């Protein structure tokens, strides 16, 4: 389940331990078959008496031992990564006295995909809260920064997509992973492939055909995320169902054409992210340096 690191071998700093009786649960932000993310109020998480809104990931009673081990591994990985500006930040956890609760910072504007879809009509390519090309380039940069950080920590996301990016204050995007808190059975972006329901349209050929996930396969999905970003939340390979013809076309070298709002130099990034040879793909660090140059020129 993890390519380079082994989360079961990662420690869990009890500095994160928070008493669950100090959490007041609110609305469900997202839910899957086995897990959910709930909005909560954490009393006494701040040094003063002040309460704060947090997001809490937990398992449902439908969950088995596999999901239980997975939520604990996720907590260890989040604790191991530590705080990064572009990654959703762990604030605490509840491991004693009941089911595992993973507590993170609450992100004001939800997932990037829904935000882009809500802002599709209030978009200005030129430089109320109008979305612009400057915002999209900044989101692309922040996601590449967060992913460069994850790769430096020998972490592979395996599900990089606009649906797994959160938007908070000051146009700050944060990489997250809904995982078990996403209803993948009813999400048309996850296809039935063998025993699994997989996000095939975001997946590198080697992940589809050989089940290999690497730094380079995350780069491929970043290319797809770029496409979704500069199409303002449109589904990738539009009008194309995931079938035999799709797998054939990907293996044969078919690639999406540029989305409507992508600068040529961003599309250049996408093309290289989609190289059939993983060794010819750029690293996230190379991508950061490229976008940085584009922002400076702008
Ligand atoms: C509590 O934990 C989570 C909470 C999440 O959801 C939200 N978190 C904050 N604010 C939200 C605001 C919303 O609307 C206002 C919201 O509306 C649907 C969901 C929100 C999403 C994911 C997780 C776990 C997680 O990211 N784990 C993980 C594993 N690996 N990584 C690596 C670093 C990539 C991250």
């Amino acid at each position: 389940n993890y390519s380079y690191i082994d989360p079961t071998q990662l420690p869990y700093d009890h500095k994160w331990e928070f008493p669950r009786n100090r959490l007041s649960f609110g609305k469900t932000l997202g839910a899957g078959a086995f897990g959910k993310v709930v909005e909560a109020t954490a009393q006494g998480l701040i040094k003063s008496d002040a309460a704060m809104t947090v997001a809490v990931k937990m398992l449902k009673p439908s969950a088995h031992s596999t999901e239980r081990e997975a939520l604990m591994s996720e907590l260890k990985v989040l604790s191991y990564l530590g705080n990064h500006e572009n990654i959703v930040n762990l604030l605490g956890a509840c491991t004693h006295g009941g089911p595992t609760l993973v507590i993170t910072e609450y992100c004001c504007y939800g997932d990037l995909l829904n935000f882009l879809r809500r802002k599709r009509d209030e978009f200005v390519p030129y430089k109320k809260d109008f979305l612009t090309l400057e915002h999209l380039l900044s989101f692309s940069y922040q996601v590449a920064k967060g992913m460069a950080f994850l790769a430096s920590k020998n972490c592979i996301h395996r599900d990089l997509a606009a649906r797994n990016i959160l938007l908070t204050h000051g146009n700050i995007t944060k990489i997250c992973d809904f995982g078990l808190a996403r209803d993948i059975k009813n999400d048309s972006n996850y296809v039935d492939k063998g025993n699994a329901r997989l996000p095939v349209k975001w997946m590198a050929p080697e992940s589809i055909f050989n089940s290999v996930y690497t730094f380079e396969s995350d780069v491929w999905s970043y290319g797809i995320f770029l496409w979704e970003l500069f199409s303002l939340g449109s589904s990738p390979y539009p009008g194309m169902p995931v079938d035999s013809k799709f797998y054939k076309m990907i293996k044969e070298g078919f690639r999406m054409s540029s989305p409507e709002y992508a600068p040529a130099e961003m599309y250049d990034i996408m093309k290289t992210c989609w190289d059939a040879d993983p060794d010819k793909r750029p690293t996230f660090k190379q991508i950061v340096q490229d976008i940085e140059k584009q922002i400076s020129e702008s």
